[PDB]
């Protein structure tokens, strides 16, 4: 009792019904039914029928499907080259390696304070009202692996989205270019429940896929888990948390080294809490956070990152020499302890006023704007190359006086500063 | 506009223009925005007014006051040996140096994991009905910097509170004993919203006293920030406010290390989400989390654990500066990662159990997944009254890692092993 497992609709089904199932391998099922829809049965292990199975094929990639992997894109069925499981219980494709090497956002936040690296569960926290689908739309289309000798790919899954802002995906990944290395699930609001659950599933396993038998790095974007959560919370229980870390595990680098699967998945605070409770997605967060301001947002910043909240668990593994340029820790450090302190003296300007302040402490202050202003803020199709991120950084580090350079090296001053 | 605190001397109107004096003698301009009975509110942009001033003294540390410093213990008026400014304008008493030293908490998750260091800002992120409250009072009551020749003191601060939250505090205040080392303020629903939000600025302006003019390590515990947004929110005739986050600014930046070292204000704020959304959106508070952040899980809460504090979305940034080699113990940081990972590994297989079944797993993958299990029962789960020192806090550390084999400990100097894992400390 617990675990779930998602089986194709031979027959129609009651409640609480003993049936079996034929794997993915083969070990024979003992379970019962949970919920149902059109094609797809949920069955708790612990008539004959079997699961429901992803066409993994690398004519994936540059097609658009729904949640259960019905086409969408008004083009054919997806031929399968494999007929895969959906709870990634095929391979077990993952090693035990840390997450190592650097994956490019294009977003100087990410890239320069809280960088990306191959394998993390790296989620964006959110709020309702706020542009975070927009953010994950700039990732898709910008994302890519600077050096690596493996194909890059991207599994975009959305769930619970409007048909108005679905054809906003739609027509955004057609007029990139980027869809002919992006598999793009889509899931209704409209779309059955349990379509739904089954749509990461769907797109962590054709990652999985990607990553393991085409030795590709995978990044996978989980367009708000807290829908996910919302059709979970309406299934009618003792799998609350657990279901959570099912979706959480597929991350990391795949046996041999070749290959990789990353998360994005986006977590936003809901429009209602009372009537539809939502539960603590603070599983997830175990690899930092990418926190979105509405403060920023207020002032007309995009993307409205606070860098200071956010943080990457694993940066130091995949940033500096060999993978990115070797100052790089150096810039982020300087960058944030700078604007770090520049935004707590907004805080003293108001209390002694403007002319009161030291200047040091002005000359801090202002670097607060001109980070917000000048690294924070990019355009939407502004794709950010790693040295450009690390060069505005120095563009705004000659702000602030020298002899107040945190803790930087001379060398990596004396060469690398205008 | 940033508002400023006013001694209500003279009866006022709204919009109308003042000349405050200031704590040394600067004269300011400004406008009424809104007052109470005897405070009034004046955003900056003829009538001269006096700031309001605090009732500074040693002569504190015991009573329970209102964010107006007005006696709730039944005791006397506080007699002051100085009357200074609360807006923070008074001294400016912090020094150009990072929070080094450690605090001693009492609990594990925060002290063995999340370090709390002298002069930092370590908010406690929470949601509706859990038990963050509890954790404060806890802190209150256990909180201490051993070692340190600085004496230690706690200012506790509510806002909004209800009146059985503030018999809950009263009483255990007091009968605890950990009062004669307590400013507590406190501030209910039903108390003006004006008397709210000044409430945080008097609370830190005796922690400011205490600090500078006693060399006092002063631990500050605002609960509940979310109300204090809700009082800013709802303020005058003249979705949140403009000057919102850059109030917040005001609050978080008063936190650190004190002139000449020998004292320090720390911080633990208290973030809550609420119940509502269309009604009371939630505000960004980010504006404080720059130093870390406590996380307290729901997950925790629903399996019957105290303290809920969820330790891998949990962190300290400035954690570093205060742990090991005669600060806390040497081995404490290799603890911790090692603790981290194997926390991190276990609730991944959590998940892994569910997808093949418990049978089908590795031999170090369920000893990994039972460490998980040890590390919420026994080092994450302590009572409502126990101060562990650092000592037991990690030799419990100890007593969790012996679990997991030694060839998998590797965030972790071997020369650390030979030297403190049980079966082998000679
Ligand atoms: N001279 C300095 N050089 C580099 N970093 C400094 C210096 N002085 C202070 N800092 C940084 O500032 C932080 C001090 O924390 P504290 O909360 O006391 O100040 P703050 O609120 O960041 O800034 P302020 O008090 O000026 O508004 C430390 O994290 C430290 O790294
Ligand atoms: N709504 C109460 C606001 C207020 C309260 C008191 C005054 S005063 O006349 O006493 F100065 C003025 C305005």
């Amino acid at each position: 009792a617990g675990p779930l497992i998602f089986v194709e609709k031979t027959e129609p089904v009651g409640y609480n019904e003993i049936v079996n199932i034929k794997m993915g391998d083969g070990t024979v099922r003992r379970g019962q039914v949970l919920d149902s829809s059109a094609d797809i049965v949920v069955v708790q292990v612990f008539f004959t029928g079997e699961t429901l199975k992803l066409p993994a094929s690398v004519d994936l990639l540059g097609r658009i499907l729904s949640g259960s992997g019905e086409p969408r894109d008004g083009g054919p069925r997806i031929v399968p080259d494999q007929l895969l499981d959906i709870n990634g219980a095929a391979m077990n494709p993952y090693a035990r390696l840390p997450p190592k090497d650097f994956i490019q956002t294009g977003i100087s936040t990410i890239d320069g304070t809280n960088t990306l690296v191959r394998g993390q569960k790296l989620p964006i926290f959110s709020a309702s009202g706020l542009p975070h689908n927009e953010i994950a739309l700039q990732i898709a289309r910008q994302a890519s692996v600077p050096g690596s000798e493996s194909a890059f790919a991207v599994v975009f899954a959305a769930m619970g989205i409007t048909n108005e802002e679905a054809q906003y995906f739609m027509s955004d990944f057609e007029k990139t270019g980027a869809l002919e290395r992006a598999v793009v699930f889509l899931n209704l609001a409209d779309d059955p429940a349990v379509e739904r659950i089954v749509t990461p599933r769907m797109a962590l396993t054709a990652a999985e896929y990607l990553a393991y038998e085409h030795g590709m790095h995978v990044l996978v974007i989980l367009t708000d888990i807290t829908n996910y959560a919302e059709a979970l919370r309406q299934m009618g229980p003792g799998y609350m948390y657990t279901d959570l870390a099912t979706l959480y595990e597929r991350a990391g680098i795949v046996k041999g080294a070749k290959g990789s699967v990353t998360q994005i998945p986006i977590l936003s605070m809901p429009g209602d809490d009372i009537t539809h409770p939502i539960p603590d997605l603070s599983g997830y967060i175990t690899e930092g956070q990418i926190v979105v301001a509405r403060e920023l947002h207020r002032k007309g910043i995009y993307p409205p990152i606070n860098v200071l909240p956010s943080l990457s668990r694993l940066m130091n593994s995949g940033i500096g020499a060999g993978k990115t340029r070797e100052d790089h820790k150096a810039v982020s450090d300087q960058m944030y302890a700078g604007y770090a302190e520049g935004r707590d003296l907004r805080g003293l300007v108001a209390i002694v006023g403007k002319e009161a302040l030291s200047e040091r402490d002005t000359k801090f202050l202002e670097f607060a704007d001109l980070f917000e202003d000048k690294f924070v803020r990019q355009g939407w199709n502004e794709n950010r190359t790693i040295e450009d991120t690390l060069e505005i950084g120095w563009q705004i580090l000659t702000h602030l006086p020298e002899n107040q350079l945190g803790r930087i090296d001379n060398k990596y001053i004396q060469k690398y500063h205008p």
